[PDB]
């Protein structure tokens, strides 16, 4: 019996939706504790019967890639902490440290010799060095995608339980910008028990303390049950730094971080040094420690305290480790031999404190309150909320989406067959699965890394895509040739990948055009991939260099097709206006391809002298005064032209649009009866501040409202066609082009900010609906979250990441827009929705980075656009925390990201070609996905093993009663399967021998991971 995820509302002890709409949110000077208030405790508290445990816990954190490289930290820094907390840890058998980012430990671990892997393994084992939560990177929350969330903390711990014999089950975040509850649903499927985090609200932090709720049971916001829960430990002060860390006084806490006396070239802000702890001030250093202890102690509900102690590539120096470690060591010796204090300090790890804190729990000295909901949008300070970041390099955050899906259709293609070593498939996977890691670091796709940093991490993923590349056409031509035929060389390329949108046109001109002619090659094979777990049809579209072409499938049955020009945007320096020109040589040609479950389709394109019988070609309409001709080469249809006018398009029997003189949408209609729903796209911009705080990469401090873009009279392109059309205009830093093809429209902008300093350009949609201060965006592609505009803060707190969707609604209509990448965005008005475009700083906004953002480059954004009637619908209840997406909505999200791949056979001939693969497979209800599928045993083992991950979504009701699927059995997907079992996500740890070797599919909303294994 599945839990309900929509009727039934969880009583939960905080919601934080509901928190947010109580709380004040006043910013006022608490005294020592800023944010705070000035604590008291009673000194009667702790006795000899009741003591304070107290956890120092040393640590580093080490950005994988920020103001440096990841290679130039790792050699100028990171290499060294490494082998001294080595050195340091091995001859002090009472000093510990945690670690996290495993990219930089195994770039570690590897260069040592066997001696020192041996010493290694050895303080891990005897728990002196402690892994935290050990994923590859410490991830951003916001704008990641849950799968490569999962990615990257897979990698990481797979390594560490093959190299360190240790999996880790307490999780530190100590530093993304503010928090998801995506983390605790990954974790606590991945064995998790506890985990920590910081970066929330200041008012948040001061309202949590003021009801000892900072520790609490963290569950889904639809979980009624409560078996998501994750006990989770909130830091309650302004940063991680050892200043805000021993207690509510940064001017006390300062003098205890033993590096900041000279010779290190650090100090105190507050102007009191530390002090070398001697014997003549050894008691009065301990009163003033102690004290803040015991401050910071009231915040939370059991005797054991958790204190920090760490910054930013600390415990570089053998001399950094000797004085902090010195000092502390005379601190515990004096303290823990002072009865007067009632006080047992030491050092620990992560895993001493939450295991003493349970045990405390079970004692029945504490019980622990339940929460839902998240920790965005972050605020440090006064009004500086971080939510600049949801947008900042974007043409990297739709690079992270691109390589995400590339990385699942590699491992899933390449997963059918065992591989011989000489042809490096899992070298290739190893590399495209660690760079797409590395990026979901905290300053890779959030855009808060220096110019050259971007650039290493963009060069990482353009490896990393020609690594997925390889792995997918070398398998692609093992699926489809007859197998006494098949003849592999490793190195050479059977197939290119075409890719329709990324760059993207009028980024890169990257596409190849299939060339035939009747003196050089009358036909080429195209394959089409489908990576999702259901029939797909899908229209693709290929360049050709004759517009003569018709489409066959591999049983030689004609396939409809279209053609159309290849139409590029181009700036006039000399005139002054932008606008279209055609290609006289090279065509667009475009037709349904339907693809098996998981599986391969393959076409034929072919030439001949004259108009093909299937194939049609699309009529094209230049709006602009004083056109000049457009010639098209041998296109059959000659363009039109005319001055600007609306005009109202249909594809199918599909919705109707309407668009304005400007070529911007203004209506949708959708059925022949209904009314023209207004619905309207407008450009806009955002300036910066000229006095006070400054926007930059991190924080959107936008100087009032939006202004709208001056649109001039731009020039509008009206391509029309059976299968396909569209409507295109040259916009001021945007050429925005809406495409119809039948059902939702599809929406891409090539945004091009150019030299536009201090902008940020803003595309909304302006409708009728009665949304109020109600919208919703999604978290890391999972779920959705109900959001309320709150007019009591201020602009920049009520944008939120969209990372893959957002929506409004009334009781009669909803408006969904569906992205292929993730941006920032609000409904800051009833029956609004906004989303950043791209944003160019010339301040820096000091958090660190030490520049604005200044390095824009063109950028093809993606999106589908669903207006939907949902009054049918069965819906949450008024005071439910989520919102769910409607079947249209949900399979246009899967169409921007896991669209159908598209393969071109490289040679002139394909011998032993067949036409499909995976028309058997299984073709389950649309809400499942197999959303992993990894072969995780190379060909030497006897037993091969296949792991699967399967998320099962939720969808509304709306009385469609889509019929008929099949049963989805993973574990049946490869023959001679010998054991099915349950796995943690990350496969490392087996929870249920299944009978009859079944994989049973998941409740709306569980993600479950499978293992088949294979005697053959
Ligand atoms: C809030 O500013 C923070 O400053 C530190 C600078 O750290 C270095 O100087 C301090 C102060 S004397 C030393 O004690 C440290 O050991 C270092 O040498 C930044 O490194 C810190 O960065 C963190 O937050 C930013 C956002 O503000 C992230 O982008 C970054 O990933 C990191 O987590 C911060 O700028
Ligand atoms: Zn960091």
């Amino acid at each position: 019996q599945c839990q309900d995820v929509v009727q039934d509302v969880p009583n939960v002890d905080v919601q934080m939706l509901e928190l947010y709409d109580r709380m004040s949110f006043k910013d006022i000077d608490g005294g020592v504790w800023k944010q705070g208030w000035n604590i008291k405790y009673d000194p009667l508290k702790y006795n000899a019967h009741h003591k304070l445990k107290v956890f120092v816990v040393p640590h580093s954190h080490n950005d994988p890639g920020w103001i440096q490289t990841f290679e130039e930290y790792y050699q100028h820094d990171t290499k060294h902490i490494l082998s001294n907390a080595l050195r340091h840890l091995h001859d002090n058998p009472e000093m510990k440290f945690i670690w996290a980012e495993i990219s930089y430990f195994a770039r570690f671990y590897h260069d040592l010799g066997e001696n020192k892997k041996l010493q290694m393994k050895s303080i891990v084992k005897n728990g002196q060095l402690e892994f935290v939560t050990g994923g590859w990177v410490m991830p951003d929350e916001a704008n990641s995608h849950w799968r490569n969330v999962l990615l990257q903390l897979t990698e990481g711990q797979t390594w560490l339980k093959q190299f360190m014999n240790v999996t880790p089950t307490a999780s530190w975040a100590i530093a993304p910008f503010g928090h998801s509850p995506t983390m605790p649903y990954i974790l606590q499927k991945s064995g998790f028990k506890n985990m920590l985090i910081q970066r929330t609200h200041y008012s948040v932090k001061k309202e949590l303390a003021q009801q000892r709720q900072l520790e609490f049971l963290w569950r889904q916001i639809w979980d009624n049950k409560g078996d998501t829960a994750l006990f989770t430990h909130m830091m309650p002060f302004y940063s991680y730094d050892i200043p805000h860390t021993c207690g509510p006084d940064p001017k006390v806490c300062c003098q205890f971080d033993f590096k900041r006396m000279g010779s290190f070239g650090l100090s105190c802000p507050w102007k009191v040094p530390p002090r070398t702890i001697s014997d003549q001030n050894v008691a009065a250093r301990s009163d003033l420690l102690v004290d803040q202890w015991k401050k910071k102690a009231e915040l939370y509900r059991t005797n054991v305290l958790l204190i920090p102690l760490g910054d930013d590539f600390r415990f570089k120096q053998n001399t950094e480790w000797d004085v902090q470690r010195v000092n502390y060591e005379r601190l515990f010796e004096h303290i823990n031999s002072q009865a007067h204090f009632n006080v047992q300090a030491q050092f620990g790890t992560l895993q001493e404190y939450f295991d003493a804190v349970h045990q405390a729990e079970r004692a029945g000295q504490a019980e622990f309150p339940t929460l839902s909901g998240d920790f965005f949008t972050y605020a440090d300070r006064s009004d500086n909320y971080w939510s600049g970041y949801y947008t900042s390099r974007p043409y990297h955050k739709r690079m992270d989406r691109v390589l995400m899906h590339y990385v699942r259709a590699a491992e899933m293609l390449s997963a059918w067959h065992s591989w011989d070593g000489m042809a490096r498939i899992e070298e290739r996977l190893e590399q495209a699965r660690r760079e797409l890691s590395l990026f979901q670091h905290h300053d890779g796709i959030t855009g808060t890394a220096k110019t050259h940093v971007v650039v290493d991490y963009e060069q990482r993923m353009q490896e990393a895509l020609k690594a997925c590349q390889m792995v997918m056409q070398q398998s692609v031509y093992r699926l489809l040739t007859k197998p006494s035929i098949y003849s592999p060389d490793f190195s050479f390329s059977y197939f290119t990948l075409d890719d329709s949108r990324w760059p993207g046109s009028g980024v890169e001109d990257s596409r190849t055009t299939i060339i035939l002619g009747e003196d050089i090659l009358p036909s080429k094979h195209v394959v089409m991939h489908n990576t999702l777990p259901h029939w797909r049809e899908q229209l693709v579209d290929f360049y050709v260099s004759s517009p003569f072409v018709s489409v066959t499938d591999l049983a030689n049955n004609p396939v409809e097709a279209q053609v159309s020009p290849v139409w590029s945007w181009h700036h006039d320096t000399l005139t002054k206006t932008i606008h279209p020109q055609g290609s006289t040589t090279k065509y667009r040609i475009i037709f349904k391809a339907r693809v098996p479950p998981m599986g391969l389709a393959t076409y034929v394109l072919t030439i001949s002298d004259s108009k093909p019988e299937h194939t049609s070609y699309a009529s094209n309409l230049l709006l602009r005064k004083n056109p000049t001709s457009l010639p098209l080469g041998q296109y059959p249809e000659d363009v039109k032209f005319g001055d600007p006018r609306e005009i109202s398009l249909r594809v199918g029997n599909g919705p109707t649009l309407a668009f304005s003189e400007q070529g911007l949408l203004k209506s949708i209609q959708l059925t022949q009866d209904s009314p023209h729903v207004p619905v309207h796209f407008k450009f806009l911009k955002y300036g910066v501040r000229s006095h006070g705080d400054r926007s930059g990469a991190y924080l959107f401090l936008p100087n009032g409202p939006a202004s709208p873009v001056e649109l001039g009279q731009p020039v509008v392109l009206v391509t029309k066609g059976k299968l396909e059309s569209s409507v295109s205009v040259g916009l001021p830093s945007v050429v925005h082009q809406t495409i119809m093809r039948g059902g939702a429209p599809e929406i891409r902008n090539l945004v091009d900010i150019g030299s536009l300093d201090n902008t940020e350009i803003v595309m909304r949609l302006e409708t009728h609906i009665d949304s109020g201060d109600i919208f919703y965006t999604d978290l890391n592609g999972l779920q959705f979250i109900k959001r309320r505009r709150l007019d009591k803060l201020p602009l920049q707190a009520n944008y939120y990441p969209i990372p893959s969707g957002m929506f409004i609604e009334d009781a009669n209509t909803r408006l969904t827009l569906l992205t292929g990448q993730p941006l920032g965005g609000s409904s800051l008005a009833s029956g609004e929705l906004e989303i950043m475009q791209d944003r160019r700083l010339a301040s820096d906004d000091e958090r660190g980075l030490g520049q604005g953002v200044l390095d824009n480059k063109p950028v093809l954004h993606i999106y589908r656009l669903v207006l939907e009637k949902v009054n049918n619908c069965v819906r949450p209840s008024k005071l439910h925390p989520a919102g769910y997406l409607t079947s249209a909505a949900h399979k246009a999200s899967q169409s921007l990201l896991d669209p159908l791949d598209k393969f071109i056979f490289a040679e002139n001939e394909w011998i032993g070609a067949q036409g499909q693969f995976g028309g058997d497979h299984p073709s389950a209800r649309e809400d499942l996905d197999v959303s992993v599928m990894r072969r995780l045993t190379k060909s030497s083992a006897k037993t091969q093993r296949v792991g699967y991950v399967l998320h099962r979504t939720n969808l509304m009701q709306c009385g469609t009663p889509e019929e008929h699927t099949q049963k989805l059995d993973v574990c049946h997907l490869l023959p001679n399967v010998a054991r099915c079992e349950r796995t943690t996500l990350t496969f490392l740890q087996n929870l249920e021998h299944l009978d009859g070797m079944v994989a049973p599919e998941v409740c709306p909303m569980e993600t479950a991971a499978y293992v088949s294994s294979h005697s053959s």
